[PDB]
């Protein structure tokens, strides 16, 4: 219940400590592959499905012990899928877009920060003002991840276009001197 919370607590913590240690890989140029758009749908999927986890927690903090325990429940599965896909994300964009790599991965550290402090909150309002600010702050973070996740895709895009346009600006020009 109160308990739910507390071991919600425990994970996203980890999860915050997992992240801050794939930055240091990104930073430092080593975190290589091992597609982009395969991930950020799942991103996506998964950064809806916490918000509609928020509001299940919100009212949750007006409703029963089991109601409270699955609202914990269901966000920490949420969050931790959302954390895996990212960093899968982050891997497909490659070390040489660190940082892409490090900007989709704060995100996501963000919203998993902001998740932690709604859980707490909850866990506290099972106050009151605490929770409707913590509530607002993890939906902007969200909305921040969803906007990176646009960014970092855009940019991604924009270099293979150009890395293509520019082979084939070389070759028009072989062709040219050619003739």
């Amino acid at each position: 219940g109160t308990q739910a919370c507390i071991n919600a607590a425990h994970t996203v913590s980890g999860i915050i400590g997992d992240l801050d240690t794939t930055i240091m890989f990104a930073t430092a140029g080593t975190l290589h592959s091992d597609s982009f758009a395969d991930h950020r749908e799942h991103i996506l999927q998964t950064a809806k499905a916490l918000v509609e986890d928020t509001k299940v927690l919100v009212t949750g903090a007006a409703g029963t012990q089991d109601q409270l325990a699955n609202a914990a429940q269901n966000a920490v599965s949420t969050i931790t899928q959302l954390a895996e896909a990212v960093k899968r994300g982050a891997c497909s964009l490659g070390s040489t877009q660190p940082d892409s790599q490090v900007m989709v991965i704060n995100a996501v550290k963000d919203v998993a920060s902001a998740l932690g402090d709604l859980i707490n909150c909850t866990k506290l309002a099972s106050s009151m003002q605490d929770l409707k600010e913590s509530a607002r702050v993890m939906v902007l973070n969200v909305s921040s991840l969803l906007k990176t996740v646009k960014a970092v895709e855009d940019e991604h895009t924009r270099g293979t276009r150009a890395m293509e346009a520019t082979v084939e600006a070389i070759s028009q020009e072989i062709r040219a001197l050619e003739h």
